[PDB]
RNA sequence: CAAUCGCGAGGGGCUCCAAGCGGUCGCCGGCGAGCACCACCCCAGCCCCGCGCCGCCCCCAGCGCACCGCGCGCAGGGGGGCCGGCGCGGCAUCUGGGAAGACUCCUAAGGCGCAAGGGAAUACCCCGUGCGCCGGGGGUUGGGCUCUGUGGGUGCUUGGCCGCUGGCCAGACCUACUUCAAAGCCACCGGGGGUACCUACCGGUUGUCUCGGUCGGGCCUCCUCUUGGGGCGCCUAGGCGGUGUCUUCGGGUCGCGUGCAGCCUCCCGUCCUCGCCU
RNA sequence: GGAGUAUGGUCGCAUGACGGAAGGGCACCACCAGGGGUGGAGCCUGCGCGCGCGCUACACUGACAGAGCCAGCGAGUACUCCCUUGGCCGAGAGGCCCGGGUAAACUCUGUCGUGCUGAGGAAUCCCUAG
RNA sequence: AGCGACAAUACUUCAGAGAAUCAUUUCUAUAGUAGUUGUCCUCUCUUGUGUUUCCUAAAGGAGCCACAGAUCCCACCCGGGUUGAUGAACGA
C-alpha cells in the first residue's frame, strides 16, 4: 500500500542540493537513453533473428525434397534390382 | 421553612396598587469547606497622586472684503484658562489572570512518550504492535525468569553375589570324571527372461573318470526411478520505496535595461504525469 | 520396382386380439384449505379484427416534511440521449462558449384530513417454504 | 445409387558409409602407445558424510515433588559523576 502518513525517517532526511542534485539528475538522463538503446538494439537483433530462421526453415524444406528424391531413386534401383 | 417586619422602582390622586427585594426570633432545617480572603513572583485593571504633550476656548497681534460699519477668508509670534483626554512614572490596598508551596493539584486505576500499522471530517483527528517511562493494587530483615544437577515417585511392599537343598560377602578349592558320535522332517531372497561356467537335484557311465536331463539358486539381463507431486531460482503484468525531469500556476532571487514595458540566471511549493534504480 | 491411401474418367450389370371385476399406488393436468392470476381501462410485443402476455393507471396501506439506518452480483485505453437559435476563433474545412426542447424499502418524529383528488362479471388457469 | 475391373494421375513408405575410443577384475585383437614407487613438510580450493545448532516456521513436550547450584535481570546500598556520566567516522 502507498503510505500517506510521512513517518519519521522520511521527515528526518537530509535535504540535498544543486550539485549532487545534478549528479542525480545527469545519471538518470544516461539510464533512460540507455534503456530505449538497448530496446532498439535487441528489437534489431530480434528481426534479423527472425529472418534467418525463416530461411533456413526454407532451405531445410529444399533439404528434405532432396532425401524423398534420392530416396525414391534408390528405392527405384534396389527396389527393382531385388527382384 | 415558619412567625413577623420594612423599603419601593413602576404607575395613579401625604394616600393607593404591585413586580420585586431584604432584616429579626425560632429553626432537636439540611448542605459544603476549614493554614489559605495566606506566602513567593509576574501580567494587567479600579481608585488617588506626579509630570508633559495634544484637543478646545483665550487675549493682545496684520492684508483683502463695507473709505455710509462691525465682523469675516487667512499667515502665524509670544505667553494664558494650565478644562479634559492621551502618554509615561510610582500606587498602602482592592479586583482578575497566570505562576505557585510538594500536606494541598498531580484529571484514574490507569496514564504518558517514541517508533511502526490501519482508517478518515485529509491541516486537525481516530483505533489496538515493538520499545521505554511513571502510577494504583498487593507486598515479612531482598525478589524474579531461565537453565542445570541429585534423590524419590510415575504398576502390590519376599535380600547382594556364587561353581546355589549349600556357601560367600576379608573368600576357598581350582582340572577332575568317563562307556559307548549323532533319529528324521521343516526352515522368508520382489516380477519377466537367459543358461555358457559353478552349485543343487534326477538318471546314469566306465574305471573315483565322465555323460545326459530338471518350474531351484549362484551368475547375467531389464524392470522394481524419471511423480496428475514439493522446494529453490529465472522471467514478467504490476505494487511500493528512493528519486529525476516535463507541463500549469503562485511565490522568492542574481542581474540588465528606460530602473515604464519588460528581459533575465537561480530557488521553493502546487498541478501534471512520465521516467530511472546491480 | 513393390505396398498401401486418395483423386478423376471409362466400361459391364439389373399362441394372438378385446374387455369386466376387485385390490394396490400417485397427482395443485384430483378431492380439501387457502393464496394468486387473466379477464374492467390504456399502451403494447407476439400469435392467428381476435386471443393472450408483459407494463402503466386507479388510496388509508394516503399526501407532505425532516431525522436515522441497511445489500449482493458489477473493471476491455471502455462508456457519451437528442438536434439545434446564436456568438468566438475561423482564407476555407472543425474545435469551442452560452440558451431551446454508494438502492428501493424500512424505522422514528411532526402538518392536512376520504376530498371522479374507487382494485376490475361469468369463467378458466396456476400455486405448498425462503 | 452399389459392386467388379482398367488403365492412368498424385502422395506416403520399403538402404546405410568411414574412423576412433570404451568393455573380458591382462588382452574387444590392436604392438605407431604417459602411467608396475606403501616419498617427506606445509598451504589453498573443492565434492560429499555424521552430529549439534539457528533460520525459513511453526508444532509437540514421558509430564510430578523435594533439595541444591549457576548465569542473567530487578531492588537496596556503595564508587565515580554537570570541576562532565553515557553515546559518538583521526588531518597534526
Amino acid at each position: 500500500k502507498p503510505q500517506k502518513k510521512e513517518t519519521y525517517m522520511q521527515k528526518r532526511a537530509v535535504v540535498v542540493g544543486r550539485e549532487e542534485r545534478k549528479l542525480r539528475d545527469l545519471m538518470q538522463k544516461l539510464t533512460t537513453i540507455r534503456k530505449e538503446k538497448i530496446a532498439k538494439r535487441k528489437a534489431k537483433k530480434e528481426a534479423q533473428r527472425e529472418k534467418l530462421k525463416k530461411e533456413l526453415a526454407e532451405i531445410e524444406e529444399r533439404r528434405r525434397e532432396k532425401q524423398k528424391k534420392e530416396k525414391k531413386e534408390f528405392w527405384e534401383r534396389e527396389g527393382k534390382k531385388r527382384k
